[PDB]
This record gives structure tokens, C-alpha cells and sequence, in this order.
């Protein structure tokens, strides 16, 4: 019987590098995939988290890493994983903590990680994602801790923050930011308002101010 959880997680051992051998122990012709090291299974012998590291992995993700759907915690920082992050991934009805910092993902933030309703930590810092913020993320109400530092973004949509009550922390510095009027408003008075929520200070694009400064003018 073939525990189809070991078969999504295979899926991912075939596109990466390893390199080191980390997912030597990935065996899918085993019962289930608990055994398997850097995987953690729930009583129910169900794929709760995968914390790969700094393991020093190529290659792109796969789409059926969204198959996990008792996954809480995808811990794939600090490796050199291209490719633009699966729109599969917003599958992950449960996740809790979405870590894909220090890597090198491009394209856009994907739309669907807005049905992460229950998210509470998402990064993606430390990559090459372009802008702009995804107006989805405003259904993730549970967000506390959001880095998108050290990427390619450029702009946010208007109120994107506003139903997000339960944001900490926000990594947004080192980012090409288009401080063009009227385009900034909504960014430049919100991190001004919440400035004990960013973390760091995110620049303009050429002038290199912070943004929390920019003041639009009407007219
Ligand atoms: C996974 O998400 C994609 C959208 O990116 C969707 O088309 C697909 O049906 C989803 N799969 C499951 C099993 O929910």
C-alpha cells in the first residue's frame, strides 16, 4: 500500500540535489514516511512537518508538496532551492509556519498562500521574488510574523494590512519599493503607524529614504 504522503514527499527527493544524501532515508516503499529523518508524523502516522534546513538542496519544489494536508510546519531555509514557489502550496490548509527563507526563489508571491488561514509565520526572505504582495494574504488573520525582506518586490495593495490583527512582527527592508505618489500612501502611512511592527526600515527605490517618511500630496 502506497501512503501517498511519502509519495508527494518522493516527488520532492527526485527534483532536488543532494549532495549530502539528506533524503537517503526517504523511502516511499515503506509504510509511511515517519521514520524518515528531518520528518515529523502525528500519532496518526500523518506528515505534521518537514524541517530540511540548511541541507544544502538544489533544484526546484514540485506541486505535489501540497498533497500534505496534516503538514503544520515546511521548514526549507537556508538552501539553494530556484524556481517560483508552488501555487500548490496553498493546499497546505494547515500550515502553521512557512519557512523558505535564504533560498533563491523567483516569479511572483502565489496568490493562493492566502488560503493559509491558519499561517501565522511566513518567510520568504532572502530571495529574488518580484513584486508585488499577493491581495490575498489579507484573509491570513492569524499572521503574526511576516519577512519578505531582501526580495524584488516593489509595491503592496491598498488595505492589505488592515485585516491582519494579529501582525507582530514585518520584515519589509531591502526591498526596490516604488515610493511614487500616490502609489506609496497606503505603505508609507501604515508603516508609520505601525512602526513597532516593522522590522528594520524599508527604502525607496533610488532615493533611498525610508518610506515611512514619504508624504503623498493631494493636490
Ligand atoms: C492544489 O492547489 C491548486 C492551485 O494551485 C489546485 O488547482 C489543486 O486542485 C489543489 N489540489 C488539492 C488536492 O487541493
Amino acid at each position: 500500500d502506497l501512503n501517498t504522503e511519502g509519495d508527494a514527499l518522493y516527488s520532492l527527493r527526485q527534483s532536488l540535489k543532494d549532495a549530502n544524501n539528506v533524503l537517503q532515508s526517504w523511502d516511499p516503499t515503506l509504510v509511511n514516511p515517519c521514520t524518515w529523518f528531518h520528518v515529523t508524523c502525528n500519532p496518526d502516522n500523518s506528515v505534521i512537518r518537514v524541517d530540511l534546513g540548511n541541507a544544502q538542496l538544489s533544484g526546484a519544489l514540485v506541486p505535489q508538496l501540497g498533497q500534505l494536508k496534516n503538514l503544520q510546519y515546511l521548514e526549507l531555509y537556508s538552501n539553494n532551492i530556484s524556481g517560483t514557489i508552488p501555487n500548490e502550496l496553498g493546499n497546505l490548509t494547515n500550515l502553521v509556519s512557512l519557512n523558505l527563507y535564504l533560498n533563491n526563489f523567483t516569479g511572483f508571491i502565489p496568490e493562493t498562500l492566502g488560503q493559509l488561514y491558519k499561517l501565522r509565520f511566513l518567510r520568504l526572505n532572502n530571495n529574488s521574488l518580484s513584486g508585488s504582495i499577493p491581495k490575498s494574504l489579507t484573509n491570513i488573520t492569524t499572521l503574526q510574523e511576516l519577512a519578505l525582506d531582501t526580495n524584488q518586490l516593489k509595491s503592496v495593495p491598498d488595505g492589505i494590512f488592515d485585516r491582519l490583527t494579529s501582525l507582530q512582527k514585518i520584515w519589509l527592508h531591502t526591498n526596490p519599493w516604488d515610493c511614487s505618489c500616490p502609489r506609496i500612501d497606503y505603505l508609507s502611512r501604515w508603516l508609520n503607524k505601525n512602526s513597532q511592527k516593522e522590522q528594520g526600515s524599508a527604502k525607496c527605490s533610488g532615493s533611498g529614504k525610508p518610506v515611512r517618511s514619504i508624504i503623498c500630496p493631494t493636490s
